[PDB]
């Protein structure tokens, strides 16, 4: 049978569109472009457009989600192609809306929607074929229930459309695009690849897989901050596996009187069981599943003890699926994490900027836009935001664009006119609005992302950023040479040097080449971790991100430690202490197999404990000495490269007269003379209209010199007054850091073996 | 490391099941690094969290005491520095046999270095001795 192909998602927006590749096309007879007739469920009769694209496999076929309710089938299932390339043109079409689709409009579909729809599109139409078109807000479906000929005709210019009548009523078969489906989530490409990859096989083949006889997973946790659409994610996959989803909500069973909720949640399970292999779904176990001590109650213990023994009664046969949702693994009871039990967990995180771009798309994808879309500028300005977040905020912008024309509309009471919801488009003054009455969610949450700094970023030290590189991408670049000499990488790397040296910027850099996450420690934040919940923060931010591994686990102000232990103060020691240990713990715990690097950064290292002066830990310890001169306008360039400056007079004087600056105060300097043209351009600007107050028009124009193009002048200004930041005994310090490392070596000279 | 991480908290406690987990599985090996590291925190830039020195120092004394001659179990420990540590420590009926550390020397180092070498290549081109 090499004709029948498994059916995938079809990216392209015609209904009528599948992709076939070649081979198949020639062996079922087709034309090119011409229409192939599907079978599926109860042989229900489809036809379709064949799509010209061979990138599907060719067992494979491209077929979305409205063909998908045509053939009554499922993501995953078959296709019965078979060859009918003779459809005939159109003569009549006799199609109605269902009753609950244009409910609130009281509008013509014929003009203002399927008009377009079928303006050059040719979609063959069959008679019981569903079709929908997508307009001003909503989606509306459509059957044809009887056309000439039977059953299937063409979308010709020679048509005959009768939209006239009493909208048709339930055909009973469902088919309804209006529920979720995996289309409708975005930003979670990872973690659903994974869930496909761990729930669709006992789903796809039971049977089979009992006659495989070995236990499958049963106990998936996601976690994660709320709102982040667990409850779509769950439903999504239920209804696209085709199964029996179940939901349970904790405050709705926990209170529902005494002991009672213990017989609602068994009822609950054999109820389940009893139907088919179906998915059962729990929102907010914390809330019924807290910590042991947590449990200051009684009855609480008994429900929880009930839910283990219930769920535990699962012996090997069990098509159903258990899965639950809640925040962070940690106000759940321990036991819970047991074999049989929950074992698998997935963490979803919150989407970066791009990850924001679907998430409007998806939401957006109903609102007529406006010209003045910045979706990117959008999803750029909106950090610590969740898809609800997004989803609320495009709401009130439709409601803040809507709003603008309440009086010119006949706002009445009665109904509304498609035209005027048509006519309405959201524009980026209404999200500029929307955003200025916003709130973010996020906010006090530690993000992981990979970072977007670039090498032409930091100027000079190449020879650094190719050992960098040797220690770094190399080992997973080359495992086969580690293993064939059988010598195990660097755990970590260390750094010292003059601040403002952006060492920091090296790691994002170094990290965003190898395409790994980047995690950032504070030493105010270390230092806060001190007093209180010390232990706890360091075991779950190493297992966090153990579990992301590939990734780069950065430290800040490292010899913090030192500076409030050592010194005068002699009073956080216990705290800082604590703390090391706990680190040196955690990391001596680490295994090479994990690619994920330790990285310390300091700019005081005598003061540095010598603990981690020891194998295994950090040990290869790297200087980063003070650009001056050389490649300095090179690193000008790259903090210059960002705003035009045109006319100059030069950069390698300007280098002349500088010498031992770091990167922050030349970053400094620069931001100086901006704001020094800033103020002539501002303060030109303001003699304009001080001219222009008591006289007419003076042509405002750009004559103001608002180019980006900074002058001698400035550059003058700027040279006339910047204090050096680093203190040469601080660099006598350093040397004599450098010479104690050396001292260390005591050998560096020459001899011959 | 860990000794200092119980430094904080757990101190009588955890020595004793530590102990008990160790007897039971006579006969066995008790091995201790760097006990100079809790005199680290006697004797060290703070001074000031003595306490637990104190109780960690007490316990092991007691056990010590404790342990009964039927049981053979040995206890070794390392120290960089014998001076800081508690003399105290030092007396019949506990450690007592301190052994020098030598530096390698050629021989040893020879050795050393075939061990090392035994991983994977080879060396067939310079004289280790010599080294
Ligand atoms: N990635 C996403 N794609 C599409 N919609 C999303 C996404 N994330 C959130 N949403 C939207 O945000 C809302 C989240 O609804 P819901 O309360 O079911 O989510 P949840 O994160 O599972 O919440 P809960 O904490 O109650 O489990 C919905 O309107 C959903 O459409
Ligand atoms: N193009 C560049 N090249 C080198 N260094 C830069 C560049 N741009 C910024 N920096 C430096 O990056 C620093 C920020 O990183 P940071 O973690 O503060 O380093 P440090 O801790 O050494 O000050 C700034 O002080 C600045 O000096």
């Amino acid at each position: 049978r090499p004709n029948r192909l498994i059916v995938d998602e079809a990216i392209n927006e015609d209904n009528s569109v599948v992709s076939l590749s070649q081979p198949k096309m020639d062996e079922l007879q087709l034309f090119r472009g011409d229409t192939v007739l599907l079978k599926g469920k109860k042989r229900r009769e489809a036809v379709c457009i064949v799509l010209s694209d061979d990138t599907c496999s060719d067992e494979k076929i491209r077929m979305n989600r409205v063909v998908r309710n045509n053939l009554r089938v499922r993501l995953g299932d078959v296709i019965s192609i078979q060859p009918c390339p003779d459809v005939k043109y159109g003569k009549r079409i006799h199609v109605l809306p269902i009753d609950d689709t244009v409910e609130g409009i009281t509008g013509n579909l014929f003009e203002v929607y399927l008009k377009p729809y079928f303006l050059e599109a040719y979609r063959p139409i069959r008679k019981g074929d569903i079709f929908l078109v997508r307009g001003g807000m909503r989606a509306v479906e459509f059957k044809v229930v009887e056309t000439d000929p039977s059953p299937y005709c063409i979308v010709a210019p020679d048509t005959v459309i009768h939209c006239e009548g009493e909208p048709i009523k339930r055909e009973d078969e469902e088919e309804s695009l209006n529920e979720v489906g995996y289309d409708d989530i975005g930003g979670c490409r990872k973690q659903l690849a994974q869930i496909k990859e761990m729930v669709e096989l006992p789903l796809r083949h039971p049977a089979l897989f009992k006659a495989i006889g070995v236990k499958p997973p049963r106990g998936i946790l996601l976690y994660g901050p709320p709102g982040t659409g667990k409850t779509l994610i769950a439903r999504a996959v239920a209804n696209e596996t085709g199964a029996f989803f179940f939901l349970i909500n904790g405050p709705e069973i926990m209170s529902k009187l005494a002991g009672e909720s213990e017989s609602n949640l068994r009822k609950a399970f054999e109820e389940a069981e009893k139907n088919a292999p179906a998915i059962i779904f729990i929102d907010e176990l914390d809330a019924i599943a807290p910590k042991r001590e947590k449990t200051h109650g009684e009855v609480e213990r008994r429900i929880v003890s009930q839910l283990l023994t219930l769920m535990d009664g699962l012996k090997q046969r069990a098509h159903v699926i258990v899965m639950a949702a809640t925040n962070r693994p940690n106000s759940i009871d321990p036991a819970l994490r047991r074999f049989g039990r929950f074992d698998r967990e997935v963490d979803i995180g919150i989407p970066d900027a791009t990850g924001r771009l679907e998430i409007l798309q998806i939401h957006t994808k109903n609102m007529k836009l406006a010209d003045d879309v910045d979706l990117e500028q959008v999803a750029n300005e909106t950090h610590g935001h969740v898809g609800a977040d997004l989803a609320a905020l495009c709401s009130e912008a439709a409601l803040q664009a809507i709003r603008k024309k309440m009086d010119l509309i006949d706002l009445e009471d009665e109904t509304i006119d498609a035209e005027v919801m048509n006519s309405l488009a959201v524009t980026m003054d209404d999200f500029r609005w929307a955003l200025s009455q916003s709130n973010p969610s996020a906010l006090r949450e530690t993000v992981v992302e990979v970072p977007q700094v670039t090498w032409e970023d930091i100027g000079g030290l190449e020879d650094v950023k190719r050992e960098l590189q040797e220690l770094v991408q190399y080992p997973v670049e080359h495992p086969d040479k580690f293993l064939k000499f059988g010598m195990t990488p660097s755990k970590g790397v260390l750094f010292y040097g003059p601040p403002g040296c952006g060492k920091t910027l090296l790691a994002k850099a170094i990290a965003n080449e190898c395409q790994a996450n980047f995690i950032s420690i504070k030493g105010p934040e270390l230092l806060t971790m001190w007093f209180g919940e010390s232990e706890a923060n360091v075991r779950e931010i190493f297992d966090k991100a153990r579990q992301a591994a590939p990734c780069v686990l950065f430290f800040d102000e490292l010899d913090s430690i030192a500076k409030a232990r050592g010194g005068n103060i002699g009073d956080g020691g216990g705290a800082a202490d604590r703390v090391i240990n706990q680190i040196l713990t955690e990391m001596d715990g680490m295994s090479t197999k994990k690619n994920v690097f330790i990285i310390g950064a300091t700019n005081r290292p005598d003061i540095i404990d010598p603990a981690i002066l020891r194998p295994g830990r950090l040990d290869q310890l790297i200087y980063i000495p003070l650009p001056d001169e050389k490649s300095r306008v090179a690193i000008l360039k790259a903090n210059l490269r960002k705003s035009p400056v045109a006319k100059d007079v030069d950069l390698e004087f300007l280098a002349k007269m500088t010498n031992g600056f770091s990167g922050a105060d030349l970053t400094e300097i620069c931001q100086r003379a901006c704001k020094l043209a800033i103020r002539e351009s501002i303060e030109s600007e303001i003699r304009r209209e001080r001219e222009r107050q008591t006289n007419p028009s003076a042509m405002e124009v750009e004559e103001d010199d608002p180019v980006p193009e900074i002058r001698r002048d400035h550059f003058e200004e700027a040279m006339r007054f910047a204090r050096r930041s680093v203190s040469d005994n601080d660099i006598r310090k350093y040397e004599m850091f450098a010479q104690t490392l050396q001292q260390s070596r005591g050998f560096g000279s020459f001899r011959f073996p």
